[PDB]
C-alpha cells in the first residue's frame, strides 16, 4: 500500500515520517530490548479490543518496573491520535512501542535511564481476504523451546524477541514459515509470533497458555467458540494430536485467524469448516460495535 | 563521571554523529525486537584490550542468530578504532560495539525482510573505575540462567529483558547486582558479570554452560592457572558461596570487583587472592600483550 | 502473654510444665526431622476445623510409615486434655507433635524404635489481633524452590523443615518477614510457613497446591469464596500476575488471613476489598457452631 | 553391647546418664529439624579424621545461618570430653548434634531463639566386624538439586533420605540406593555409593549427595594404590554390570554391596577387599588427618 | 488368562493368511522385529462383540499417523481383519486379539522408515482368554518404579507402539522388589500409570486418575471414567502422589485384557483390595461391556 | 532420500543366508516368530560389526555393549561371548565374506506364551539372528555429506530411557528422523534434556572448531564404537578433544563436523539446521585417514576370521 510512504510515525509526541521516525542509540530498547508492545487492529472506526491490549501492556510493564508515564486513558489517546493524525479509519494496524527510557549510557542496569519513557506508535494500512489467505502457513515444530516463567515468562509481551526468533529462523530453514514451540514439557505452546490451535472431531484444542504470549486474539476466538457451543479443549496436547487434527489454525492482531497447511510436513487440509466458522465468528465481532473495541473520536 | 562523555561522537553506519543525535530508526530490529550482538571493549595505554577475542564472540553470537555482519574482522575491528581515534581516546575509556539485524519494511520479529544491512553503532566513552570498589552486594535472584534450547546464555545480545529482571528483584532485595542459579540450582553467573569465589587458597567459577563466557572470565581463570592458582570450574552452591573465603565478579567495564555479601552472608571485600589475581589482571591488561590491538 | 510461662505440655501421656517439657535426645523427631504434627486454633470452645487437621496428620503420617498408635478420636482427645489442663476455652492455639519414637542408636533408620509414637502437645495463649490492626507482610521470592513430590512432598507438615526455613532465611535477608516460593516450574506456590493468595480484578487466585502444604486455612478460604460466588482461580500463576495483583494474603491456622504489603519490594495496598471480605467471612465461620469444628467438653 | 546402656551423653555442658538425655520440646532441631550434625569414629585413641567433619559442620552450619557458638577447637573438645568421659579408647562412633536452640515458641522462624546453639553428643561402643553385603533398591524417591535442598548439608532434617529408606526397605532391600534429578547414580540414604569395573573406581560426582569423607578417604586410597577413579554421571545399567559394589560411612567404613535392584553382584569383590584393607590400615594409622585423643 | 487348550491350535492372522501359531512368522527384516516399528491395539471379545472396537481403531489410526506408518487399509478393511481372526477361530466370547501393523519388509535391518519393501505388515493374533474373578479378586501387588513415564518430547506414551522396552523396564523392577506391576511416576513425580495398565485411586467415595498427559490413555481407564460420571461418582482426574495412594481406600488398574483388577498393594503399603467402589465400577464396567451399545462391534 | 545407512547397491545381498537360533536360512526364508518378544515389544539388544580385510572391526567392544546391554534388560543371551562372536564369524564365512561386509547380530527375549511385554512368559531361550551383507559405502558416496536438522524431539535421560542401550526399541530415535527428514534433512542432530547437542538418531556426532574436536560426554546418547575410537585417535595424534556440553551456536560457527558409526565410518556433514559447513575438512580427513589405517590394522581391538 503506497499510501505507507507517507505515514506520520508518533515519537515522544511529535509526528514524524517514517524514514525520520527515530530513537536515541542509547534507549533501553535499542540496547537492551527493555520495553512492552502491543499491536492493535482498527476496524470500522474501532480499535479491535482496545482495553484487553492495554491490560496486557500495563500488566507487562509492571512486571519489569517500567513506569509508562502515562494513565490507560493517556496511553490510548497515543494510538488514538495516531490513527487521527494519518487519516486512518478503517484497514489499518498500529505497533504500540514503550521502552524504559534513554539510558545515561547504554548497559542493562535500568537505574542508569533519564526519566521519561520512550512511546512509539507505528500505524500503517494493511488487508487480506479470507480465503485469499487461503495460502496456509506451513509450521515446524523448532527445537528451540518455549520458557518457564522462573526463566522469561512469555506472558509479557517485550522488545526482548530472539527467544522467539530463533525458532522461526530454525523453522524458515526447514521450509516452513512459522515455527511451532513446545513447552519445558514437550506439550504444544505456541507459534513464535501467532498463538496455535487444532481442530479434533468438532471440538477445538489449544495451549493453557501457561508458556506462551496469551494472544488477545487467542482469547477471543476461545470466547467466541464456547459461546457458540463449540467444544474447547484448552490444555496439555500433543503433535501426535497435532499430526492427526482435522484442521489447524494460529491468530493474531495482525492477521485474524490464519489457516496451517502442514505441521512438520504433515498435511492438514486449509480451511477447514471450524475454521470458517470461528473466522465468520471473528470478522463479525471485530466489525460490530461490541464495547471491547474503543470507538475513535472525530478529528477536533 | 566526566564531563567529556556530553560530547562524544558516536559511529552510526559509518557517519560520526554527536551525542544527543545518534539515532537508529524504530524500525530497526534492535529497537524492534532485540536483535542483534554486542561487545563491550576497554582501552588501555593506547591498546584495546583482548581486541580479537571480543571480535570472534560477536562473529559466533552473530553466526548463531544468522545475523550477517556485512564486514569482516578487518573492517569491524576498524570501526572501534576509529570510534577511539575520532573521539581523542587513548585510555581510561571503554566502547560498545553494537550489531542489529537493520531497518525492516514492517516492525516485527520476521528476520526475513530486511532493508539495506546490518545496523552498526559504536559508542565509546571515558569510563574510569577507581579501585577506591567498596564491594557488591549480590542478592540471588528466583529468576534462573536458562538452558540453550531456551536461550543460549553465551549469546551477547541485545534482547536482555532475562538478565534485567534478575537485576531488577536483587535491587529490591537492596543489592547491587543479583547473581543467578543455573537451571539445576548451582551457580552460574551475575546478570552483567561473572562470579567467581576462593575458598581455601583455590579460585571457583561455574563451567560456564549457562552463562555469558566472558572474556575477563576467562582472562582471569587463565592468569590464575599461569601463578600455579588452582581453578575449579564446575558445579558449586550457595552453601560453598557463603563459606567461603572471598568472591569477586568480572567483566570488561570494572575488571574485578569484589564482592562484600551474597543474600546478606558478609564476605571480607578485596581477600588476598582477589587482589593478586586483581594484581595480574591490571599487569595484564597493560601489558604490550599480543591480544591487545595497539590503537595507531 | 505472661500465662505462657506456666503452661502444662503433654508428653507421652503426662502433663508436664513448660521448661520441664523435654524428649529423649534419641528421639526420631530430634535426630531426623522424623515426625508430622498440626497447629490448631482454639476459638470459643471449639477446635477450629480439627477432624481435617488430623486427616492431614494420618495421611501425613501413612505416608512416611509412621504408626500413630492412637486412634483419631484419641489423637484428638490429647489435644482436648491438653486445652482443658490449662483451662483454655478461647484464645489458644496448640502444635500437635508426633514423631517416630525413641532409637535405640541415633541414626535415620525408622525400625528398631523402643516403644511406640513419641506424643507432645504444646497449647500457648495468643491473642490473634483484628484485622484492621496489622500494616502486612512484606514477602520475597526466595532462590529456594518447592520440590516435587518425587523429591519432597510438600502435603507432609513434618518436623523436616529445613527446605522452608532456607527460604524463610534468604527472604529475612532481603529485609521481608516471609519468602515466597516458586516451584519446579517457576510458578507461584506458597510462602514458606503461609498459603499465599492474590487478587485480581475481582477475583482469588492460588496456586493449584500441588507442590506445597494444603493448608486448612487455604481449603476453608477457597470454599469460602465460592459459596460467596467470589470467582477462584486455583491454578498456575506468575510473579508478574502477583505483582499487577490488586491484594494479596497468606493463610494459616495461627494468624487466619495476614494482609500482604509487597511482594519483591512490589507494593501492594495491604487489606484490600476482597481480603476483608474473606477475613470477614472467615472470622465468622471460625467462631460458628460448624460442624467442622470440635466442641470441647 | 551392655556398656552402651549406661555411657554419658553430652547435653549442653553436662554429662548426663543416656535414659536421661533430654532436649527441650521447644529446641528447633526436635521441632523442626533444625540443625547439623557429624559422626565420627574412634580407632586405636585416634578420632578418625576429625577437622574434615569439623569443617563439613561448620560450612553446613554456616549454610543454613546456625551460629554453633563454640570455636573449632571447643567443638572438638566436646567430642574428646565426651569419648573420655566414656573412657573410650577404641571402638567406638560418637554422633554430635548442634541444633539451632531452643524456641520462645515452636514454629519454623529461626529468628526466635532463647540462648544458644544446643549441642549433643552421643558416643556409643560398636565393634565393626570384618558383613553379609547389603542388598540396595534404587527408590522412585530422588535427590535433590540445590536449589531445592542441598544434600552436601549433613542436616537434622531427614525425612527427604528416610523416605527413599523406606520404600527400599519394602522391596526386601538393605538401604535405598538414589538417583540424581537426571536419572544417574548418586548415592544410597545414608551411604556413598562405589562400583567396581574392570579394575576401576566408579562413583558419582556428588554433585547431588552428601561428600562423605569416607568417600573422599576411599577415593585417595584408591589414586594412592593406582586403582583409577571415574567420579562422574553412571547409570543404573553400568552398576548391574559391574564387578562389585561397595557403600561408603563413617558408621561401618567399607560394606560391600550384594545386589542391586535384585541383580547380583559378588558377596566381597578383590578390589573391595583391598581398599577395605587399606583403609582400616589408614584409619588405625598416626596420619595427621586423626586427633589423638590426652 | 486361564490355561485353555484350544490356544495351542488357533490360527493367526498374517498378512492375509491364517497360518497355524507354531508357523505363524515374520521376517527377520520387518521394522517391527528390527526396530520396534510398530502400533498395535488389544480387543476384547464379549458375548459376539468387539467391545469399544471403533475407540482402539481410533487409536490405531492416530498412533500410526504419529510415527507417519501407512497401515495400507481402510477402518473397515481393518476391523475386518479382526472379525475375520475371531470367525476363523470360531470364537464368539471369551476371548481377545492383538492386531499389530508393523511398518513392513525392509531393503535392510536399520532404523530408517523409508527403506520398505511392499506395505505394513498385520497380525492378529486371538487366543481364548478368561480372566476369571478367582484369579484377579485378590489383586495386584505395584511397586513404583524408579524408572519414570517420558514426556511426549521424549516419548508419547499415548502410542500403543512395538517398542516396550520404555514400559517393560520399570516391569523388571517392580518383578525384582516382589511387585506384579510396575507403578509409574511423571517427570514431574506424580502417579501416571502402571506399566501395562491404567492406576486408579479410590479416596473417600472418589474415583483419582493421573490426568494422562504422561501414559497410555487406556480404552478401559475412559470407560471407567465415564461409568463414574454417569453414576454421580466424583472424578479427580489431575496431579497426585504417592501419598495419597497409600492413604488411598482402594485401588484397581484398568485395560482390555483383564477389565479392573484390584490393587492389593503399592510399595508394600496394604490396601484392601476389591473395595466398594471397585465392586460397584466393576459391576457397571461388566455390564457395559456385555450390552448391545454401539460402541461394540457386534460379530456378523 | 538421502541415508547416513545408504551403500553401494550388491546383487549377492539378495542370496545372502541368515543365521536364525543355529540355522542357515535364505534371506527370502528367514524368519521369526509372531510371538517373539523382539516383534512385539522391541524386547532385544543388537550389534553392527564391519568386516575389514578378513578382521571383524572391534568386535570385543561390540560384544561388551552388547552384554552390557542384555544385563541392562535382565536378558539372558543364552551363549558365551566366544559362542556369540561365533555366531557372527560364522555368519560371514557362510557368505564367503572376507572384506567390505556389515552384520547385524540381533538377540531378543524369545518366544512368548502370549503376546504381552511381560518377560516372564518366554518358552525357551533368546531367539539370535545375524544378518551379514555386502555394504561398500564410498568416499565418493560421502563426500557430498549429510544436511542434519536438530528434531524437537530429545535424547531421554537413563531413569526414562537409557541411550547407551542398543536395543529393538528404536521409535525414540526413528521419530527425530522422522521429523528431520520432513525438514529436507538426512538425519536428526538430537539434544540431550538440558539442550545440549547430544547425538544424532543413528550415529554419533562431531564438531571441529579452530583445530579442536568437540562431541557430546555421551550422557545422553549411544556411546558408539567409532565415536570411542575416533576420539582416542584424535587424542594420539594430539589433536585437542572437547568431550563435554556444547550448543548448537558452537555447531553453527564450527569448522567442519561429520558423525561416526559401524555402518559409514566418518561422514562429513555439509549443514545443520540449513547452516552450511564445508564437508570434508582438513581434520575430518585426517580423522577419517586415521580411522582407515586403524580398521585396516592387525589392532588386538579386532576380531581375526579363523
Ligand atoms: C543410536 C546409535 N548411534 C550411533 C551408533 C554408531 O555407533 P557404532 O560406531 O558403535 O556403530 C550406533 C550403533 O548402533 C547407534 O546404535
Amino acid at each position: 500500500d503506497a499510501r505507507n510512504d507517507a505515514v506520520l510515525v508518533y515519537v515522544n509526541g511529535q509526528f514524524v515520517p517514517r524514514h525520520q521516525a527515530v530513537v536515541s542509540v542509547f534507549d533501553a530498547g535499542y540496547v537492551c530490548g527493555d520495553g512492552v508492545w502491543e499491536g492493535v487492529r482498527l476496524v470500522d472506526g474501532r480499535i479491535v479490543s482496545f482495553d484487553a491490549h492495554i491490560d496486557r501492556m500495563y500488566e507487562g510493564a509492571k512486571s519489569i518496573a517500567l513506569d509508562i508515564g502515562m494513565t490507560r486513558a493517556q496511553t490510548k489517546q497515543v494510538v488514538v491520535d495516531t490513527f487521527l493524525r494519518n487519516g486512518m479509519r478503517d484497514g489499518a494496524h498500529a505497533r504500540l512501542m514503550v521502552t524504559r527510557g534513554v539510558k545515561k549510557t547504554p548497559n542493562q542496569d535500568p537505574r542508569f535511564i533519564i526519566g521519561g519513557a520512550t512511546v512509539v506508535c507505528v500505524a500503517e494500512h494493511k488487508v487480506v481476504t479470507p480465503e485469499a489467505k487461503r495460502n496456509g502457513l506451513k509450521l515446524f515444530t523448532s527445537t528451540l523451546r518455549c520458557s518457564g516463567p522462573d526463566v522469561f515468562d512469555l506472558r509479557l509481551n517485550s522488545h526482548s524477541r530472539l527467544n522467539l526468533i530463533q525458532a522461526l529462523i530454525q523453522a524458515i530453514q526447514a521450509g516452513a514459515d512459522e515455527a511451532l514451540m513446545l513447552d519445558p514439557n514437550g506439550f504444544v505452546s505456541s507459534c513464535n509470533s501467532t498463538n496455535f490451535f487444532a481442530v479434533r472431531n468438532g471440538a477445538l484444542w489449544t495451549s493453557s497458555g501457561r508458556y506462551c504470549f496469551n494472544g488477545i486474539t487467542r482469547a477471543t476466538v476461545v470466547r467466541l467458540a464456547r459461546e457458540a457451543g463449540i467444544p474447547v479443549h484448552e490444555g496439555d496436547f500433543t503433535l501426535a494430536e497435532v499430526y492427526a487434527a482435522d484442521e489447524a489454525f494460529v491468530t493474531g492482531t495482525l492477521a485474524g485467524l490464519t489457516p496451517v497447511s502442514s505441521v512438520d510436513g504433515r498435511a492438514l487440509v486449509p480451511l477447514g469448516p471450524l475454521t470458517q466458522r470461528l473466522d465468520a465468528l471473528y470478522r463479525a465481532y471485530i466489525a460490530s460495535a461490541n464495547e471491547a473495541h474503543g470507538a475513535l473520536p472525530a478529528a477536533a
